């Protein structure tokens, strides 16, 4: 499943991640963009030896199963590739834990420099609310 501009925006809302946990509907979108180009089929396997599953970029070391990333926590405890189909509506359960962690959305590469201070609003906009 490939998404459109305002066919990826909605859905969000409607997992409860608006505003969650003090993260607000300006710092989500600017990152898939970033991390999958608005993809769900985006399967890279980073240097550290663990690829990085789903649209999110996710390592199979530290939250996944992936079976082939041995001395991984496997912590999500579920499998490392559902995290890839188009219902993502269990994906995020580790979105809004992760998060819990304390050291922030600094756990992705590009939003941290890529999208963070960057005119977010401008993305929330020319859609309906």
């Amino acid at each position: 499943k490939v998404f459109g501009r305002c066919e990826l925006a909605a859905a969000m809302k409607r997992h409860g991640l608006d505003n969650y946990r003090g993260y607000s509907l300006g710092n989500w979108v600017c990152a898939a963009k970033f991390e999958s180009n608005f993809n769900t089929q985006a399967t890279n396997r980073n240097t550290d030896g663990s690829t990085d599953y789903g649209i999110l970029q996710i390592n199979s070391r530290w939250w996944c199963n992936d079976g082939r990333t041995p001395g991984s926590r496997n912590l999500c405890n579920i499998p490392c590739s559902a995290l890839l189909s188009s219902d993502i509506t269990a994906s995020v359960n580790c979105a809004k834990k992760i998060v819990s962690d304390g050291n922030g959305m600094n756990a992705w590469v590009a939003w941290r420099n890529r999208c963070k201070g960057t005119d977010v609003q401008a993305w929330i906009r020319g859609c309906r609310l």
